[PDB]
Parts: structure tokens; C-alpha cells; sequence
């Protein structure tokens, strides 16, 4: 209850805690985990990802090969109402963000979907997304965030929104290589020191003085409090974590709470993705099915990311991303595909949301 954190202001939204819990796909962070994030006083995060999944495809007009049907029902926007409605049951009016990542088809039509579905914060990586503001100026009020890899990455950002559209992003999320899901560095590049958050985060708050000291948010490996206040301390104003949300009884993928306490850390790797940045993942599901010579066939109905090209890609790397990831919210052991920050092996129990903002937050 009491806590020497303090509030974070983004945009015209205000949250009591400096702490972001991180968008997660597929049906990874929705209206159970983002909702009870939001209560709690932190700034849950509905992904936007793969939506039509929802339910077992609840809210999608054409199924095939039990997938929703092209980009239009994988990224439902009825789907992304319920979800959002279903949150706002449990947090009500406490700001909630919606990621999407940029390397989609029909970015600008999820990102309004978002915005009318009633998201406070868009949240945007797996690119350089240098006109969000651009569909988002039906929307004054909704605060725009990058996640970023580099402080050139701020610098461009802020220059090329400040002179098409006269705004600037209300923050940024800085995002390191021990991270969950997709890495903003190529492989090589996410185990060399140079590029460690720690070092990151001093680059990216000094990029950002220029700019008015845009809040900056630390993400990846943060695990602890004394994780947060390093971070903290090195010039950033809030921290943006996921993997010990993943660690939670209301994460909307129910397999992680019977994955993560046996998960061992040899049984993480960073992996080839069809999207076109590495992917951390855990060496089970449809990675072993493609190592046993047993893997899905590969034809693209979801069509859920533009550098695939509808399949060419994600027959290269040997699984497709929407299907796996899918499957696993489905609950499928056998072929799932799932995710994990570097993190992810320090799970054991598997605790509340208000019990980990708790220990987050207390002193
Ligand atoms: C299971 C899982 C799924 C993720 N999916 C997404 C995603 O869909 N979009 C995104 O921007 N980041 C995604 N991430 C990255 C997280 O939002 C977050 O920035 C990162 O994992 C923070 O590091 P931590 O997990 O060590 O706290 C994912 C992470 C995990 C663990
Ligand atoms: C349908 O395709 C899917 C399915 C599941 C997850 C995703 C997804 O978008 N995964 C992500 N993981 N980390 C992300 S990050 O934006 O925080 N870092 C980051 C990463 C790379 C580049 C830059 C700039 C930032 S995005 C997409
Ligand atoms: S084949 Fe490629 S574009 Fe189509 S759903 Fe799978 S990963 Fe996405």
C-alpha cells in the first residue's frame, strides 16, 4: 500500500505506478491479465494480436483450417471490443494500453480499431513507426508510444512526427535483447554488452533531453524492484515488464501457468521468426514438432504479418507465427508455439497480479 514509486504521467493519462505490464500475443495479455494490471494501479495492455482467436474465433466472419480467415478476422475488431469491455468490468476507467506492432497489413485500420475499442495508450514496435499520429487524429486524447532499440531510432521518430504532424511521442519504450517475444537486434548483436538495457537506457534519456525529456520506459530482464530502481536510476521514468506477468493466474494463456515452473533455462533460445526479428521462445510445441521432422503444414490463412509475404517466409523458417501462437491460446501442447523473456526459468510459483505488484511496489 505504501510505496516510494511514483505516478507517471503520459500524455493526458496518469497512472500510480511507473510500471507497464507488456503487451503479449497471442491471447497472452488480454481482458483477465490487462484488466486486473489496470486495477492494481499499473498500465495494463491489451495486445491487438491475433484477436480473432478470442474464444476460439467468437468474432470472426470466415474460419479455415480452424484459423481465422486473412488480416481482417486475425485482427478482429469486435474481438478487440469484447476484450477491451471485459477489462473495463474489472479496472473501469483506469488507463489501458492496446499493442500492435508495425510490420502489418492495414496498421492504421487496428490501431483505430484499438482507439474505438477505447485504449488510452497505443503501444507500437517490430518497426519504426513513424505515423501513427496519422490515424490517430480522431482520437486527441489517446497517447502514442514507440518501442524503440536505439536513441537514433528516438531522434528520427521525433523528427519525422514533429514535422508531419506538429506532435511528438507522449513516451518511449526503450526495449534490450534479454526480452520476451521478438528482439530489435539481430542475433549476433543480442548477446554483446553494448547493447545491454543498462547501457541502452543512459543513451535513449539523453536522445530524448533534446525533445522536451520525452519519459522513457526500460524494458527487458527487468525482473525485481532492484531491477526497477537501477533502471530507474539510470535516467528512465518507468519500466515496461512481462514475463513475470506471464508468471500470473489471470494470464489469458492458461498453458504458461503449467509451463513456466518447470521451465529451465537451457530450454530457452532465441529462434529464426517469419516477421524478421529474432523471437525468444521455449524449446517446446512445434519448435520440437519441426526438429522431430513432424511439422504443421505451413499455408497462410491469417495472413498476419507483411515481411512474411503470405507464407514465403514463414515456409523458410519452418512454422508460421499466427498458427503456432494460436494454438497455443487454444491450448495445443503439441504444437503451440511460446514465448519467454531470458527471464523466464526464475518462475516458479505461479502468483497473483496483485500479489506481483505488491512486491513490485512495496517501499
Ligand atoms: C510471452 C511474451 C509475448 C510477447 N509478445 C509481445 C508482443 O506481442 N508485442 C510486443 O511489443 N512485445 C511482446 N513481448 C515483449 C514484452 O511486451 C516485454 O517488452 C518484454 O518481455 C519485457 O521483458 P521481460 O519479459 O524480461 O519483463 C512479449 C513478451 C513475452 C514474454
Ligand atoms: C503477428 O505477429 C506477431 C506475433 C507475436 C508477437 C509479435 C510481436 O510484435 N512481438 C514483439 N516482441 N517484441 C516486440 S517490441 O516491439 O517490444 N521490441 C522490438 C522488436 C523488434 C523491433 C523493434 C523496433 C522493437 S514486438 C508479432
Ligand atoms: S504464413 Fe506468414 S503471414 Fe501467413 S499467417 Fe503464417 S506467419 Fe503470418
Amino acid at each position: 500500500m505504501v510505496s516510494t514509486l511514483k505516478p507517471l504521467k503520459i500524455g493526458k493519462h496518469t497512472i500510480k505506478f511507473p510500471i507497464f505490464q507488456g503487451g503479449m500475443g497471442v491471447g497472452i495479455s488480454w481482458d483477465e491479465l490487462a484488466g486486473n494490471v489496470a486495477k492494481e494501479g499499473a498500465l495494463g495492455v491489451i495486445s491487438a494480436v491475433g484477436t480473432g482467436y478470442y474464444k476460439n474465433m467468437r468474432f470472426v466472419e470466415r474460419i479455415v483450417a480452424k484459423k481465422p480467415f486473412e488480416a481482417l478476422n486475425f485482427y478482429s475488431k469486435k474481438a478487440l471490443n469484447e476484450i477491451f469491455a471485459n477489462a473495463r468490468k474489472i479496472c473501469g476507467n483506469n488507463p489501458l494500453g492496446a499493442n500492435i506492432l508495425y510490420a502489418i497489413n492495414d496498421y492504421g485500420r487496428v490501431l483505430r480499431d484499438s482507439c474505438e475499442a477505447g485504449a488510452n495508450i497505443i503501444i507500437t514496435g517490430a518497426g519504426l513507426p513513424t505515423n501513427m499520429p496519422e490515424f490517430a487524429k480522431d482520437f486527441s486524447d489517446v497517447a502514442l508510444i514507440p518501442i524503440i532499440s536505439s536513441a537514433k531510432a528516438l531522434k528520427i521518430l521525433c523528427k519525422r512526427w514533429s514535422d508531419r504532424y506538429k506532435r511528438i511521442p507522449d513516451a518511449f519504450i526503450v526495449e534490450g535483447p534479454l526480452s520476451g517475444g521478438h528482439q530489435g537486434f539481430k542475433y549476433e548483436d543480442c548477446f554483446k554488452e553494448e547493447f545491454r538495457l543498462e547501457n541502452l537506457v543512459p543513451k535513449v534519456v539523453e536522445a530524448s533531453k533534446e525533445w522536451g525529456n520525452i519519459p522513457i520506459i526500460a524494458a527487458g530482464g527487468i525482473w525485481d524492484r532492484k531491477d526497477i530502481d537501477t533502471m530507474l536510476s539510470l535516467g528512465a521514468s518507468g519500466v515496461q515488464m512481462a514475463t513475470r506477468f506471464l508468471g500470473t493466474k489471470e494470464c489469458d494463456a492458461k498453458v504458461y501457468a503449467d509451463l513456466l515452473p518447470t521451465l529451465k533455462k537451457e530450454d530457452i533460445l532465441l529462434i529464426k521468426s517469419p516477421v524478421g526479428y529474432p523471437a525468444r521462445a521455449i524449446n517446446t510445441g512445434v519448435i520440437k514438432r519441426i526438429e522431430e521432422g513432424n511439422a504443421p503444414k505451413i499455408a497462410c490463412v491469417s495472413n498476419c504479418v507483411a515481411p512474411c509475404n503470405r507464407g514465403e517466409e514463414a515456409k523458410k523458417v519452418g512454422y508460421c507465427i499466427a498458427d503456432g501462437l494460436g494454438r497455443s491460446y487454444l491450448g495445443n501442447r503439441e504444437e503451440g508455439l511460446y514465448f519467454t523473456g531470458a527471464n523466464g526459468y526464475r518462475v516458479d510459483k505461479i502468483i497473483s497480479v496483485h500479489e506481483l505488484i505488491k512486491e513490485l511496489t512495496e517501499g
